[PDB]
């Protein structure tokens, strides 16, 4: 019933070289963190405008044929490879969210993860670009944006810890992350499918269940209709929409390496009978990138932890989500 507490902070002198303003954004990431675990970017220089615009033409243009053509291995059993990367089908009467997930540009046949075949790395697929014209271009210069937003943010994350600001930006390379970008898709829909609709324990209506994410951070742009709740000890708090920011959380990495000092929040998403756009970027590390854990509250930072490899935690962390929530 009640609202969450999600401030706006102002990230743009995470771009900067004034190093007190960068320690004052430091410190409402970290107040954020450590109370309800979301927070708005504002100020982040990203065309949200073009994003959805582009975005909306794509789903509301491709066909089943093509559909089928870039589906998951979920959907379609000649597809092998694709795990990650490709479209996720609605099935009409049944599940009404669909999507398209992209991988890292630079993930081609040449590349050495690719050559090796290793598990979570993947070459993109793409439509026709004469069906839609300019869509990868603009998918792949998008994905380097909000690299580039998600870079400035980790080093917020790093100050805000106590740590100089490449802590963990020097672990988030274009030649190597796992980040995805997921364009979803919720559709307007009348009648509105039940078995797309799921009843909370406490009789909500929802979407997608409870979660924890797999990811370090998440970096998230939604259209402007309220959906995401909060748990907290006194129950769940909507989240308000705002579809000119984006909403930033830790994922379960962060709460592993901090020894649950910035927790990973729980969150769900209600089901709204509303046309909407929710547009994550992942923000994965290499697959061999690994964190030495540390706890900020004690003074020499030890924790007993075991170090994660991030390729392992990913994996394995992707496959329990599905196996929880369901396939996407
Ligand atoms: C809550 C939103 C982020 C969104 N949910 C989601 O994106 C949910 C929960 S965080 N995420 C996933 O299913 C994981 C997708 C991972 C992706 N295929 C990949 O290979 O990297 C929604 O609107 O449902
Ligand atoms: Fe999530």
């Amino acid at each position: 019933v009640s609202k969450a507490n999600v401030p706006k902070i102002d990230v743009s002198p995470l771009f900067g070289d004034d190093q007190a303003a960068k320690m004052r954004v430091a410190q409402q990431i970290d107040a954020a963190s450590r109370d309800t675990g979301f927070f708005y970017a504002v100020n982040h220089g990203i065309n949200v405008q073009r994003l959805s615009q582009k975005t909306k033409e794509f789903h509301m243009s491709i066909t089943p044929e093509e559909k089928w053509d870039l589906a998951i291995r979920a959907y379609n059993k000649e597809h092998q490879d694709q795990v990650r990367a490709g479209y996720y089908l609605s099935i009409p009467g049944k599940k009404a969210v669909e999507s398209f997930c992209y991988l890292n540009p630079n993930f081609t046949p040449d590349h050495p993860r690719i050559q090796a075949k290793t598990p979570t790395h993947e070459v993109n697929v793409w439509p026709d670009e004469t069906k839609h014209p300019g869509f990868q271009d603009f998918a792949e210069q998008y994905y380097w944006d909000v690299f580039g937003l998600s870079s400035a943010l980790l080093k917020g994350y790093a100050l805000a810890l106590g740590k100089e600001e490449n802590f963990f930006a020097r672990h988030f390379k274009p030649d190597d992350t796992l980040a995805s970008v997921v364009l979803i898709r919720y559709p307007y829909l009348d009648p509105y499918p039940e078995a797309a609709i799921k009843t909370a324990a406490d009789g909500t209506k929802l979407s997608f269940e409870w979660h924890e994410d797999v990811s370090l951070i998440t970096v998230l742009y939604q259209s402007n209709v309220q959906n995401l709740q909060v748990e907290t000890a006194a129950g769940y708090q909507d989240i308000e929409a705002d579809d000119t920011g984006y909403l930033i959380n830790c994922g379960s990495y962060m709460a592993h390496l901090t020894n649950n000092y910035y927790k990973a929040p729980i969150h769900r998403v209600k089901w709204v009978n509303a046309e909407r756009q929710s547009l994550p970027f992942f923000v994965n590390l290499g697959y061999d990138s690994v964190i030495d854990p540390f706890d900020p509250r004690e003074p020499n930072g030890k924790s007993d932890r075991e170090p994660l490899s991030y390729g392992d935690y990913l994996q394995n962390g992707l496959v329990s989500l599905i196996n929880k929530n369901g396939q996407t």
